């Protein structure tokens, strides 16, 4: 037992490289996947969220499908609070980012759980009338012009693709409706998405989840609603249904980043093909160097257990060897019974699958599908890389102040860890949804000396890597400054001695 | 699109994961074979016909519980489902029968004949007194050893790794423990001691019994649980004498030292079976994906059969539709490399033993379709030694021809199904076909990926020359019946130069007729 | 074999692990074509060539009679004759025309075709269309037979007389004069090659001494024709033509020379049965550091398409008049097999030098070396990976049979086959074992030497009744070649490839067997 | 564009099939060309039309000549370098070479398959430290033994003349593991070693001896015959040119020639084809392939000048910039950038004449001898000899302004502390 797994990662063959897998090998540690978790009563409180910072939580997710507007600004301001509980110290604060999940195009039902038999009849009714009145026979729907966007023949999956319209069992109230095969004329940001978007741009939120995003438009419509007072807010486009998987390219070109929806996208196509939307959506978005987020259902029992299933721990772990930047976190934190637990799964899972990646064809791939740039940001990102598994470096020291020379660095999948120095909170807390970036806020004020004011940045960073036990005294480090200030100069790699 | 053929022809891993299609659709012939576990649900004949409709090509039977009365039934009804389709032998597929080792295994008392608390007391004695009377406060184990391996505050887990113990004080006949996950509590629950060392038999005097019942019952397989080292298999192999010599042996690799020694398990094996559940108890459960993946490209190297088992679609128990998870593990264990998936709870008791089988069936052939043979093949053939065997030569040589024409089959003739296996361990892409006049041999055909057995009961041609061509043609007409070529298309076939095993060297590109 | 340098994963560290003490086989893969001339023409000579390692036997048609010509091709046919009696150790040897061509020669120097002048640099020179100085050219007037050669070279053109020796700068143009100012002088012999690049020599590709040149190759049943100066695919199929029906089986290979064959590659060798890097007009037409890359480029273009590429010119140049070859050359030997030359030919060393032998040897010598330190890991990956998918069974089952043989590490590869196609499709794939191709057509015994690796064998004995007994007397024909030969012995391991009816095209059978 | 097509081809064969005549090559050259002075080249003004037409290092065989003919040849070689020593923009240094004699039995050249370092040599080992001579070409090394023999011989006072076994028999190719790491560098005399073994076998050898260097990171030399036929022709043979190409495409740091220029007819003739075929060749190489290959079996380091280089050489691939500039004093910070082999060229800037001369030995190096004064600050002064090697690059024609180049600096004065990669554009 080496550590870090570097016996199978000096294979020559990734066959090899599996078998070479040892669970006596330690992970040197530094989690480089982010851990995205859903709020709800079960995390709402602020003793709750310190623990959940304290297990792993890099970004706490609203979901805006539920709850009023005064309710989400209280988990906010909760999860600010459990945050700022650590910024007594800089060295081991923690940024935590605040994520929007807009409602979208939803399609409920009406009130009252019924028993729908297998071969029955139900008349679909898009009737205002009956909107509470739904029995065995008589379901209503929320969707305008429904009739229309629908074919005969074709199917329709309630509460969550329970119900099959078929396969149908206990159909509840207010349940969700999908109409595969897509027509829905309904619109990319929702006169409710608008107010919630207006909402998160109001409450300085960090990302927004765009949900059901079905062509590049709708990515332009939510980026025009949060407007120039939004407009450092990283969009995230949900894929959830087949035209959003087949405009999936004009889609990441748009966005910021990339959420893999996968339970709303598991009953829009056939289950088993969401492992080839996965394994493709997170392929493109670490081609593209773009954030990629594997979401639901990925510890799904844990809602109600303390331990997952094989099955749910072999998904996480096969989610961070795809190469996905995060993992999400659903009902196993916003409702479930362990979300320490869920949160403290996903962590383990994710440092033990992280050292097991097979980096020495990764790092070989990503550059040979890499064009050449002239940014020289670009070209000294790929040599601090480059330079960083050549003397296997503690870390990789990135000063930046949007977070984009960090990122260009996270493309390329370094084993070491990203330390990306910031005196912008935002961009601190956006770190997390790039895979290997430990982001870190200096709070230490500008000093005169612009040579000096860097070098206090780089120290800081050095303070923080002992501490954590990233590296230690006469370690050797790869440092990314560049020539002068503000954003877009990074061209400066240094490799120096910790002090 | 099809069969993922664009990604298919990808210069990296990077890009092939980039051209990955949900519209291409499938091939047809599913490789990975699905093991599902017989029990009340599915014991029935009706349903057991319908698993095989659906899918199931080896029937699983876990002797942890039922009496040899109840197994000998559900052998019995498993037959008669599988016979029900003998009368076409073009289509009737053979299913095998697999008998799954109770092992040293640590059982609980009987509840009165519970519900723990979340940090409370629990003392678990060996006084056998306390055996049929187990209360929150008094648990009672079978192992009588249980002091003279546990120490200090040792975790100890009951109830499928669920509730958690901690060993607060030690005793001789007693021990003191205090809850540190709770839970309700039940009769006859399997106990864990993880970091710990186990003194029990390989072969328990209960587990004697069921081999030799396995052995009058005709089973093609002996699933063997909680093997240690080479030793344990070589015992279960002693066990079975010579008339158990044909049934092969699947060690079950469950904790810590399985994992250590598993290279001197694998040697003397037949194949392996990745028992998630209990290795998930015995090491932590965030390194399970980790000795997953070790054992099925080490089993791949060797060319041995591997099992992923165990939770695979855990929640179709009582869904019809399993978790994206769910749907993730069974994809990713078929891509991991693995010869075989399985199915416990979700078809011996579950409410949807179907539509578990027919879940595994369509995710393992859209997994299929999504290896990289390009690395994989590529990879298999540098890492596997140059050999004299004309049948290994033949082998490779026939899974070169037929990604080189993209063949619809490799046709193979086999008494023993050693040729078959052989060009399995390649890891074509094109189905394999093998034939054969013996019986177990189409049954335990199913341990290898890709090889669609085919039971010939024609009777034996007077010139050699004619047998064999009576069996190439039977392979025909069944890939041309199930789909898998049609007549013009072009299939590789494998034959050998006299009767009898052992003489495969003869590789055909022949058009189907 | 450099089995060991075979076995590592880099290109690289298999450079470090070539060992100077590693034996290679004895069958030699890259085939030997030698110029025939005044040094090499006799019966006994042509003996001991073949003895050497001769396989295919070149006729330069730019000089010489067809009497002359075809009592040099009867004193081929009798050298290898003279084996026959012995169908084991029969080694078949082929006959090439190599055609004249768009050739520019010029006139006799003061009426003697031995006289020479000395050109110094600097100096001047008149090039003269004139007929009535075509027998007495000096140092002050030359005389060529390229009559338009006024309308394609303008001023401050550079001319190039004997193989590219003297070069002259066109000053002033005529309209039949040409007046020249000598770049590099020396002696100025008589009817010397003219080269000239980058103008468009309006020559016709098949002239009318080619076409009776091409008829006379028909007549006297040679294997293959090495066309001068191709420049575009219609070049060869003017040669085609000319070839018509009683020569369809006469293999064309293209000799690229100039920059226009270069640059039109794609359409020539799709049009071509095989290709020869003529590297001495070639490295006259364009930049001689040039040369090199048109090389690799054609090589591995015609390894690409599987078609049969030659090395050419100045191999072991310095053999003419020495009997041991200098570093540059030894290395130009081994470079080309690495490349991937299927042949390696020899001009002037056999066709007038001093030790015409010492120069077969010597690429025996070399190609048996440079066989087995070919990277044959990465040329068997890059050739499937760039290979297309077929729908032939016999290119699956030659596929198979090669990837079978480096599993085996069989003694050879033996294949049955009468068109010489099945041998063929072996090859392009590049197996380490030699290919014992049998056959019972004569001709392509003879041709079969144009792809590296075929060891052609013809079969003397009658065609049994029995099929079935008809092929294992064949493949057993092969065994004793190979025992004889020393590829391999008893217990060992060959490939055997047959097909399931008698006839062309039906090649699809692979069997892994010992040697009987 | 210098094999642009080539070198992006997924597979060397598709390399191969993609190299295009029609591709022009830039006009930096990357390969040493070191030529043995004689007859035919001892003049003064021959020896500027050496250099200028790329002559980078001067050989002086002594297997026979005297001290007081060797002295004039080296002054000449001397007067016509410093000719054009009144620009040092365009300034190029020309290294001084000895070959030894050794234990070459003689009257003419007797050879079988003895001491190391003789009277005869030590004589003329003591003759070049004190001619100041850049490097040392030990003919004839058998042993590891032997290296150090020589070493001891050239003392502290020639401790940085660079000793490079010539490997000219059966028993230095078995022994050369040892004898490359007692070296700073292998000469493939294949001279001599095409007699001691079978000609056939010289190419393995050779093939075997530059890869092995490559791996190590040591310069190697392919010697002898590489033009022959231009002793007495002004036109190589075909196997000639191929065998130029060859020696570069193998990964020989520097090419010779031997009687071409000492005592052939057309010296510059052979100096110039040389030139042509090198810069062709290099434009050749797979460099998609030699880069992993050369990383995949180089050690991980603790080394920060090593970590700086490859990362340094993998950002020039990134950005095609036009050279890699390194202020190095000893050169050992541009020899670590060259052992990765980038396609740009690597601008030395040094004030060192000695390591701006030895630096022809390593592939891609073009070294430049920085004569302005020192300045106060330590920055500026970095920033001065930046600005040197932009000035030669955009005067030599290796790129303009706005081009991207990487620069190789340290974090402090002296030497052992580059560490510092800056991508910037050429002003
Ligand atoms: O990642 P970004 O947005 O390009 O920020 C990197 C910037 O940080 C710096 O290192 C220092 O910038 P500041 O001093 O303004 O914070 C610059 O050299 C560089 O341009
Ligand atoms: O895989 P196995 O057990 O070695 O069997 C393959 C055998 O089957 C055959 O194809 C047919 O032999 P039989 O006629 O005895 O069935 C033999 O040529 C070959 O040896
Ligand atoms: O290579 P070719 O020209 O297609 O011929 C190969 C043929 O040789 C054979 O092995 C024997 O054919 P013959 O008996 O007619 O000589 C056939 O089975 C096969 O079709
Ligand atoms: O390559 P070398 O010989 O180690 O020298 C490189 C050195 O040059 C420097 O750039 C400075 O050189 P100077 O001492 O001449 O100013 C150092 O930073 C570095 O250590
Ligand atoms: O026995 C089993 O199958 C297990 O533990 O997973
Ligand atoms: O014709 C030839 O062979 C040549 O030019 O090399
Ligand atoms: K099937």
């Amino acid at each position: 037992i080496q550590t870090q797994q570097l016996h199978a990662a000096m294979a020559d063959t990734f066959l090899e490289h599996m078998c070479r897998l040892d669970i006596d090998s330690p992970p040197i540690t530094a989690r480089n996947t982010g851990i995205i978790c859903t709020i709800g009563p079960a995390s709402r409180s602020v003793e709750t969220l310190k623990e959940m910072i304290k297990s792993g939580m890099n970004v706490a997710r609203l979901n805006f499908s539920h709850g009023t507007h005064e309710y989400h600004a209280e988990t906010i301001k909760n999860v600010r609070t459990a945050t700022e509980s650590f910024a007594s110290d800089p060295i081991l604060y923690r940024p935590v980012a605040v994520a929007l999940d807009t409602k979208g195009p939803e399609i409920r039902t009406g009130l009252i759980e019924v028993e729908l038999k297998k071969g029955a009849t139900l008349k679909i009714t898009l009737d205002n009338a009956y909107m509470e009145k739904c029995d065995e026979n008589i379901l209503w729907l929320d969707y305008k012009n429904i009739c229309k966007v629908v074919e005969v023949g074709s199917k329709i999956y309630v509460d969550d693709g329970l119900i099959s319209l078929e396969n149908g069992g206990s159909l509840g109230s207010k349940k969700g409706v999908n109409l595969p095969g897509a027509a829905v004329d309904l619109p990319a940001v929702s006169e409710k998405d608008i107010q919630d978007l207006k909402f998160g741009v109001e409450q300085d939120v960090d990302m927004v989840f765009a949900s059901f995003i079905r062509k590049a438009s709708d990515v332009h419509e939510v980026r025009k609603v949060l407007g120039e007072k939004g407009k450092n807010i990283k969009i995230i486009s949900k894929i959830e249904n087949h035209e959003g998987v087949r405009r999936f390219d004009e889609i990441l070109e748009a966005s910021d980043g990339i959420m893999v929806a996968r339970g709303d996208l598991g009953i829009e196509i056939p289950a088993e093909k969401v492992f080839l939307a996965q394994k493709m959506m997170i392929g493109r978005c670490n081609r593209a160097g773009k954030p990629v987020i594997c979401a639901t259902q990925m510890l799904e029992s844990m809602i109600k257990k303390p331990r997952p299933t094989r099955a749910e721990g072999s998904d996480v772990a096969n989610a961070v060897l795809d190469g996905a930047d995060c993992i999400m976190l659903s009902g196993e934190t916003a409702k479930g019974d362990y979300p320490l637990e869920a949160v403290r799964m996903q962590h383990l899972i994710a440092r033990e699958a992280e050292a097991a990646i097979y980096h020495l064809q990764l790092f070989e791939e990503l550059r040979r599908l890499a064009p050449i740039t002239s940014d020289p940001t670009e070209a000294t990102a790929v040599g601090a890389v480059e330079a960083s598994f050549k003397c296997c470096s503690g870390a990789i020291i990135v000063l930046t102040k949007s977070g984009r020379s960090a990122h260009q660095v996270a493309r390329y999948r370094p084993r070491a860890p990203i330390i990306a120095v910031t005196r912008n909170p935002q961009t601190a807390r956006q770190a997390h949804l790039y895979r290997g970036i430990f982001p870190v806020l200096c709070k230490d004020p500008v000093q005169e000396a612009w040579a000096e004011d860097v070098d206090l940045r780089v120290n800081f960073a050095m303070n923080v890597g002992k501490a954590r036990g990233f590296f230690k005294k006469g370690d050797v480090v790869i440092v990314l400054t560049g020539w002068r200030p503000g954003s877009g100069f990074t061209n400066t790699m240094r490799v120096v001695p910790v002090p």
